[PDB]
C-alpha cells in the first residue's frame, strides 16, 4: 500500500505529502473539498469580475518565516510589499494622532511601563515546551481583565485592544491574555513585532505556491472525506465517506484542529486531548473584503468600532477599491449589510458600500473555525500533547505549531517535523 | 552652646537648619560662601541687564518632587511651565525626524526591545538598599561599553547617548552604567521620565524659596569655611578659617560630597569612606547659557554634537534669546568661545552668539563639582554608606540621596532623614 496517507490539502499536508514523496516513499494525499489550500484562498472577486482576492490566509514575513521564505525561492513566487498606509482615520478619541502609530506623547509614559510588563510576562514564555507545561495559569485569564491591570489611557489601551481584537479574533472578553503573550513571544518577544509582520503579499495569490507545490505530488484524491482512522492492526485504515478504505504505515492529520472532533480514531485519542477536541479552540475571527466608492488610497482606521480594523486592501478603478474588515463572527453578523454599512460609516462617513466579499469559514465543515485560538483555560491544560503523535497517526498544521501558532509559517513548520518523525524510524 | 550647627548653606543645610529651628532647638547655619543656595543660585544675567538666571538648578516636577512641592505651597513661590518646544533642529542623521521624539519607525522594534532590556536591568536597584548593596558590579561599567549591548541602531542610540551625557555630565566612556540605571529607577522605573521631569521652573528664580527659608533661621553666618570637626571629646567642635571654634551635640554636613577631603574630621572618617571621599566622584557637568541673534522660539537641538542638547532658554528681545546648552567640563573649554560658536553653528547655522554666561562649579572650591555622578566602580564599592552618620556628624546633600540622587529633591529629603535621627534621640 502507502508509505503514508496525508489528510488534508492546505499548506501543512501539501508540504508533508511532497517532502516524503521527494525522500522516495509511496504516498497518498486526500484532501476532502475541491481545491487544494485550505485556508489559503485566492479566487475571483464576487463584486469585482477579473479580480483574484485572498479570502483566507494572506500576509507573509520572510525574515520571521525562513521556511516560508524558502518556498517563495524555491519555486520564484513572486511577492509583492503590502498595501503602505499613507492615510489615517482612527476612531481612538479627540487625543489620539492621525499616523499609523497613534499615542499622544501625553500616554507615553504609561506605554512605556505598560510595554515593559507586557514583555516581562512574555518573557515567562519559552517556546519549545508547550503552554501547558510552564505554570502559566495565572495568565490565562481574560484579555480584559488583563489589561486592565496595565493600568492603561484611552487612546493606548484601546489601541491594545483593538488590535488584539483583529489578531485573535475573538472579542476582549474571550480571548485569553496567556495566548496574546504567546503571539507576542512567537514574534521574538515583540508586541510591535505581531503587527509589523502582516508585510508582504503573493502578487499572483495563494494559489500560486498552492500550484507549485502540487505539480510534484504524484497521488491526490479531492472530494476525499476522512470519517475514520484505525490502528489497531500492523498497517493504518483509514476510512472515507462515500468510498473504500485506504491503508498505510503511517497516517499525517494535516486537517483543521476543531474538525479532528468528527473523525472515528481507533483507539480513542488519550484522555488528555479529548475534552478540548470536543469543544474546539474558540477562534471566531472573521474576515471581510468590502467594495466602496469614494475612498482616498491608503487609509487604516484603528479604533472602538465593531471593526477593530479597517484599512486598505486594493485599487479597483480611481473611484473604488475594496478595503479589509477584520472582526469576529460572535459579535458580526456579515449578512446584516445593514450592520456593514454602518461599522464603515462609523470610521468614514463619506464613503460608499458596493458590496461584501467573504468565506465563513467557522461554517465550513471541512473547517469549523477560521484560525486558532483558545478560549480561556483551554491551552495551559493542554497544548503541546495536541501536536503530539499518537501512535503512527501523527497531527500537524497551523492550528499546532508551537513556534508560530496561527500562520503559514507554521503549517510549513509542523510538517517538516512530522516528515522527520516518519523518515527516522 | 548650640543643639546642631548646620554646616552649608544651600537647600540641604537650609532644610535643616530650618526644621531643628522650628522643633525648638538651638541651631547655628554656617555658610562658606557670600550668599545662600549653593548649587541653586539665579542672579543677574552676565550677558543681559536686568534679566534674571539660573546657572545652577533650575527644573523641578512636582508629582515627581512632593517635598519640593510642599515648599512651593508653604510659602506661595509662584513655578511656571517650562519652556514648551515647538521647532527641532537634531542632528542625528538623515533618517531621524524632527519631533521631539525623533525616532523613525524603521527603528521601532529595536527600541522597544532595548527599552525592555534597559528596565530589566533598571528593576534590579531597589532604591532603599544602595548601590554598593545588591551585587550590581557587573553592571558598574562605562556607559558606552554597555550601550553597546543593546545593539541600537543609529538615530535611538545617539539619541539615548546625548541625553544621557546631558543628564549625568560625563562622556559616555567615563559614565557607569549602573548610574544611568539609578537615574531610571528614581523616576518610578522610567526612561522617559528623566527627561520629562524637568517641566517646571521658579517665575523668579531659585532666590525666591532661598529667602523665604532663610527667612525663619535665627542664626546664620556667612563667609565661615569650615576647616575642621572633632568629636573626640563630649561635644562636637567645629573649627573655622579665619576666626574661632563653635561647640554642638550634633553636626550636620549639608556640603557637597566633593569638598568633604578638605575637612578635618576627629576621629577620621570610617575606612570604607576614605578612598572614594579622597577622589571625589566624576560628575563634569556644565551648562552654559547663550546669548545668540537669529534664533527662531521653541528650539530643540539632540545630536552627536560637543553640545548634546542645545535650547530654548529664554526671550530676551525679538531678536534675541538665550539658549542653554549642556555638555561637560572635561571635553570642553567654555573659555575658548571659538568653540561655542563652532559647537551651536553646528546645529543652528543661521544664528549668531553674543555672549555667554556659566558658572564654573568644578573650579569653586566651596563645590568642587556641579552635580555628582560616580565614577566607574566607586558606587558599588560605597554609596549608601557615604551618606550614612559618623558618629555626632551627619552627611545630608543631593549628592548622598539615594531616593533622588542628584535633585533638589534629593536635598531636601536626606534633610528630613537627619532632622529625625537628631530629634529621635
Ligand atoms: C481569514 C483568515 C486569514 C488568515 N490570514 C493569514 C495571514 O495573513 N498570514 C498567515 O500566515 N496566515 C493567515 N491565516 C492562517 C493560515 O491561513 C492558516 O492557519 C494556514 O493556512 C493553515 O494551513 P493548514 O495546512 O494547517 O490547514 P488548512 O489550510 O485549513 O488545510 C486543511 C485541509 O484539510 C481539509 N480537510 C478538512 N477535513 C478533512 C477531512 N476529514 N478529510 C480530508 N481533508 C479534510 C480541508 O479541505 C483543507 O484543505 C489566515 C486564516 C484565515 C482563516
Ligand atoms: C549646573 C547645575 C544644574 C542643575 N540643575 C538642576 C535641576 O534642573 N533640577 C534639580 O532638581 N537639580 C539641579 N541641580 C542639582 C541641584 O542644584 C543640587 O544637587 C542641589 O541644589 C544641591 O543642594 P545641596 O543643599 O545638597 O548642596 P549645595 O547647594 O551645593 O550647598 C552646599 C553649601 O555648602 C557651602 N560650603 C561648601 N564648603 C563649605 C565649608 N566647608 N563650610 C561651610 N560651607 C561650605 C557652599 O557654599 C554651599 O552653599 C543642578 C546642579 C548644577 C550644578
Ligand atoms: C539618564 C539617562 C537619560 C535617557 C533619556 C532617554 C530618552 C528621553 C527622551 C524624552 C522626550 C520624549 C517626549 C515624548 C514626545 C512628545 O511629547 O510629543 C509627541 C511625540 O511623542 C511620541 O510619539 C512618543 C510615543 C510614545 C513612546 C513610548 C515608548 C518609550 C520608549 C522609550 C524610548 C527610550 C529612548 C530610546 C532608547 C508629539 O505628538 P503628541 O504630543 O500629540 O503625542
Ligand atoms: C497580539 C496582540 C496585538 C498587539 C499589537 C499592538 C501594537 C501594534 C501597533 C503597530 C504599528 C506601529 C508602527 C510604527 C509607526 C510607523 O511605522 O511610522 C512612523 C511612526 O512610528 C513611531 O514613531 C514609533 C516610535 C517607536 C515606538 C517604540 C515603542 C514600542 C512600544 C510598544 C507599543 C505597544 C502598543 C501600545 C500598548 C512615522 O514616521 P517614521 O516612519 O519616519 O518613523
Ligand atoms: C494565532 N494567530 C493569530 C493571527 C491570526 C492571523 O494569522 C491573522 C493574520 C493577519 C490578520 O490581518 N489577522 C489575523
Ligand atoms: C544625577 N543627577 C543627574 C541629573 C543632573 C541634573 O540634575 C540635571 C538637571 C537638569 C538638566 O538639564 N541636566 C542635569
Amino acid at each position: 500500500m502507502y508509505d503514508a496517507i496525508v489528510v488534508g490539502g492546505g499548506f501543512s499536508g501539501l508540504k508533508a505529502a511532497r517532502d516524503l514523496t521527494n525522500a522516495g516513499k509511496k504516498v497518498l494525499l486526500l484532501e476532502g473539498g475541491e481545491r487544494l489550500g485550505g485556508r489559503a484562498y485566492s479566487r475571483e472577486s464576487r463584486n469585482v469580475p477579473g479580480l483574484r482576492v485572498e479570502i483566507g490566509g494572506a500576509y507573509l514575513h520572510r525574515k520571521h518565516h525562513p521556511r516560508l521564505a524558502a518556498e517563495l525561492d524555491r519555486y520564484g513566487i513572486p511577492t509583492a510589499a503590502a498595501s503602505e498606509f499613507t492615510s489615517f482615520r482612527h476612531r481612538l478619541g479627540p487625543t489620539a494622532v492621525d499616523q499609523a502609530f497613534p499615542i499622544p506623547g501625553s500616554e507615553a509614559v504609561a506605554v512605556e511601563a505598560a510595554t515593559y510588563t507586557l514583555l516581562r510576562d512574555a518573557h515567562r514564555i519559552d517556546l519549545e515546551k508547550g503552554l501547558e507545561n510552564q505554570d502559566l495559569e495565572d495568565l490565562d485569564i481574560p484579555l480584559n481583565e488583563y489589561v486592565d491591570k496595565l493600568d492603561l489611557p484611552p487612546v493606548s489601551r484601546q489601541f491594545l485592544l483593538a488590535w488584539a481584537w483583529n489578531m485573535l479574533g475573538q472579542p476582549a472578553d474571550q480571548a485569553s491574555a496567556l495566548w496574546m503573550l504567546q503571539l507576542v513571544a512567537a514574534h521574538h518577544y515583540s508586541i510591535l513585532g505581531v503587527v509589523l509582520s502582516l508585510d508582504e503579499v503573493f502578487s499572483n495569490g495563494s494559489a500560486d505556491l498552492v500550484d507549485a507545490m502540487s505539480q510534484e505530488i504524484p497521488e491526490i484524491r479531492l472530494q476525499t472525506v476522512v470519517t475514520g482512522i484505525d490502528q489497531s492492526g500492523d498497517v493504518v485504515n483509514v476510512t472515507v465517506k462515500d468510498g473504500h478504505a485506504f491503508q498505510a504505515h503511517s497516517v499525517i492529520v494535516a486537517t483543521p484542529m476543531n474538525t479532528w472532533r468528527r473523525i472515528v480514531f481507533t483507539p480513542a485519542l488519550p484522555e488528555r486531548r479529548r475534552s478540548v477536541i470536543e469543544e474546539g479552540h474558540g477562534g471566531q475571527g472573521l474576515k471581510i473584503l468590502i467594495h466602496v466608492r469614494g475612498a482616498e488610497a491608503g487609509i487604516e482606521c484603528v479604533g472602538d468600532g465593531i471593526f477593530p480594523t479597517l484599512y486598505d486592501y486594493c485599487e479597483v478603478s480611481e473611484s473604488e477599491r475594496l478595503l479589509v474588515a477584520f472582526t469576529d463572527s460572535g459579535s458580526f453578523d456579515p449578512t446584516d449589510i445593514g450592520a456593514v454599512k454602518d461599522a464603515v460609516l462609523y470610521y468614514l462617513p463619506e464613503v460608499e458600500v458596493l458590496g461584501i466579499d467573504y468565506h465563513d469559514w467557522i461554517a465550513d465543515p471541512l473547517f469549523e473555525g477560521p484560525w486558532v485560538a483558545p478560549r480561556v483555560g483551554q491551552f495551559s491544560r493542554v497544548h503541546k500533547e495536541l501536536g503530539e503523535p499518537a501512535g503512527r497517526i501523527h497531527f500537524v498544521g497551523s492550528d499546532v505549531s508551537l513556534e508560530f501558532p496561527g500562520y503559514i509559517e507554521g503549517a510549513l513548520e509542523t510538517a517538516e517535523c512530522a516528515v522527520n518523525a516518519i523518515l527516522h524510524s
